[PDB]
């Protein structure tokens, strides 16, 4: 009688525990997925970074031979 | 009373199961709206240092067409000056 009385109560006991792990595991999967996404965008990130920082050192050392190239042919057309 | 003391820590645990249960499903969708926003930021950025690349390799070469041309010049002023 008395299990008659709590097996509606241990049935949505039961109901409840399910889905409280479901929900638990859900979330650590979802956490894990943000978590590996972000490292891999934030590692592409500092790879275009790299890029970027030599390819503007690139550009200063063109921009240094340009003043350079354009003092030389000043120079030559002093020569003339 | 007995009943009762029986069905207590059901009756307790089930409304603290119930409590969580609807917190976790707000986290859920909590999460799903942050690894969406994350992606989307991240994924901006790279774009916006893509453009960035393919404006400095565009301005590489031209400064590279600039050297050539230069170069030819000091060249045929040498050719001058013999």
């Amino acid at each position: 009688n008395v299990d008659a009385i709590l097996e509606p109560y241990k049935t949505e006991n039961a109901r409840l525990v399910k889905e409280n792990n479901e929900m638990h595991l859900g979330l650590l999967k979802l956490r894990e997925e943000k978590d590996r996404i972000s490292r891999e965008l934030k590692a592409y990130i500092r790879k275009l970074d790299h890029e970027t920082s030599d390819l503007k050192f690139l550009n200063n050392q063109y921009v240094q031979k340009v003043r350079s190239l354009e003092k030389d042919s000043n120079g030559k057309t002093e020569r003339i």
